[PDB]
């Protein structure tokens, strides 16, 4: 079973410079809580942007999704489209699709659920930036309580599921 997992800000930005424009550690580690175990699927920008030492997620099956055949990625399962990488040849009771946007979008109706962390910054968009996908009305959710990091951010977690 398919599910999307994406921490964003309220105005809908994930992605920024090749990496995440904020610090929540609270929610990388719901992210490595969720995932960890399982198989995690991403595009080629998302495997670019992991720091080395997560570079491949540790503890995970990482599967990365690009249209380079002869692209090397050690630690990393290359496949050649997102239909590939939820087509297993070993399969796993749990894939989690973990970004970035362009994927995100085509795994969306592929997808069964949703993990989605909205963080309380204010990040006006810039053109260049990594945006969330938009969950319509085949989508229901549930939302924790809007919680404070250590770090100072407010954030809370939602969990939608496909109606
Ligand atoms: N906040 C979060 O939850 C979160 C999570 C993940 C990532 N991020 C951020 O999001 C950004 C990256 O996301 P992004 O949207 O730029 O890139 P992305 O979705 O991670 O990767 C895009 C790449 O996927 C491949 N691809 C896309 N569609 C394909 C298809 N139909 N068939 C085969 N391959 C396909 C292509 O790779 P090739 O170019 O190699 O062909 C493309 O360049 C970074 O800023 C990262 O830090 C944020
Ligand atoms: C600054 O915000 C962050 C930092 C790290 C991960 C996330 C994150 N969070 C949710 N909910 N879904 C996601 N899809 C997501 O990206 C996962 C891919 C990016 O992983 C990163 C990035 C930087 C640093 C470390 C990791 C992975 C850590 C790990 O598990 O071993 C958000």
């Amino acid at each position: 079973s398919v599910g999307l997992i994406w921490a964003q800000s309220t105005s809908g930005v994930i992605g920024r410079d090749g990496g995440i424009p904020w610090r929540l550690p609270e929610d990388l580690a719901h992210f490595k809580r969720l995932t960890m175990g399982h198989t995690v699927v991403m595009g080629r920008r998302t495997w670019d942007s992991l720091p080395a030492a997560h570079r491949p997620l540790p503890g995970r099956r990482n599967v990365v999704v690009t249209r380079q055949t002869g692209l090397v990625a050690h630690g990393a399962q290359v496949v050649g489209s997102l239909e590939q990488a939820l087509s297993p040849a070993e399969p796993d009771a749990a894939t989690w699709v973990i970004g970035g946007a362009q994927i995100y979008a085509l795994a969306l109706p592929l997808a069964n659920r949703c993990e989605v962390t909205e963080v309380d910054v204010d990040l006006p968009p810039e053109d260049e930036d990594a945006l969330a996908p938009v969950l319509d009305q085949t989508w229901a959710g549930t939302s924790g309580e809007w919680l404070v990091s250590r770090s100072g951010l407010r954030y809370r977690m939602h969990s939608y599921r496909r109606l």
